[PDB]
């Protein structure tokens, strides 16, 4: 859970990363596919437009972000998203990964505005939506076994 | 995490709660010594009023779950419990005991005010409060071993 003062950080930079949302989603996704690539296969790959995906991945991360103190009313929206993790394969241990690789592109396309304080608090703020969706998917891969 | 049809539940519900405190909580405080002995040891058995600190407990759970959309306004709090906690040696093993015992409390002073639906919001909500105590409590142990 985060504290006030986190919340309060997360309030006043999610307007600088929107600023530079496409910069930050497209940086996102080409490190994430440059660096790890055993995730390429859980996505589409069609030639074009094979950073779609993960874009909007990114993007919906921001947009949770700037909801954080009324994740119940966007629940609906992760459950629809989880099924399709569930259908993807999408593990728990997959989390970290795409936290790092987001927070990697935040600092590489905002530099020196992105300071570790700033950057602590984008950590935080991620663990706490990937924890609601790590759950919620938990709970689906198990009523489809029992 | 609670999604908004069992916030509501809560926010509908802890007045009836509030209504019956005293007996709820002495409730509480009765049946977990008598049916959980073990945990005796860890608070003071003073002569007596050897209920006033499991009555305070269960109070403080209501309290949190009148505040469960605020969880961040009360961290200060939860963190000084959190110390008292880790000095106690409360582990998180513990804290399904604790709920047992108080959703029965509620039961048993509620009788039917107290419906399945209502049971399991207050089931929900409690384990929401505990997440954060077991977490604060596990860095806690964490900094003070390494
Ligand atoms: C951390 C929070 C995450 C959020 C908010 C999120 C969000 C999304 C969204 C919105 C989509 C739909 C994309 C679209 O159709 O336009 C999506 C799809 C997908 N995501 Fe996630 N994601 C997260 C974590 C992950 C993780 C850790 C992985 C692991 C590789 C992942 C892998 C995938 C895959 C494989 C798809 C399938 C594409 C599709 O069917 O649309 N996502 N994610
Ligand atoms: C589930 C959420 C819980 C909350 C909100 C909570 C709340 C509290 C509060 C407010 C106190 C201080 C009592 C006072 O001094 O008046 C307390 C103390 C204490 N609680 Fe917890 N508690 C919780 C869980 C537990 C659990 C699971 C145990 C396990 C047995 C526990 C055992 C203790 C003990 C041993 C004390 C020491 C009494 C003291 O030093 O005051 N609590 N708790």
């Amino acid at each position: 859970m985060l504290d006030q003062q986190t919340i309060n950080i997360i309030k006043a930079t999610v307007p600088v990363l929107k600023e530079h949302g496409v910069t930050i989603t497209t940086t996102f996704a080409k490190n994430l596919f440059a660096k790890h690539p055993e995730v390429r296969p859980l996505f589409d790959m069609g030639r074009q437009e094979s950073l779609e995906q993960p874009k909007a991945l990114a993007m919906t991360v921001l947009a949770a972000a700037q909801n954080i103190e009324n994740l119940p009313a966007i629940l609906p929206a992760v459950k629809k998203i989880a099924v399709k993790h569930c259908q993807a394969g999408v593990a728990a241990a997959h989390y970290p990964i795409v936290g790092q690789e987001l927070l990697g592109a935040i600092k590489e396309v905002l530099g020196d505005a992105a300071t570790d304080d700033i950057l602590d608090a984008w950590g935080k703020a991620y663990g706490v939506i990937a924890d609601v969706f790590i759950q919620v998917e938990a709970d689906l891969y198990a009523q489809a076994v029992e």
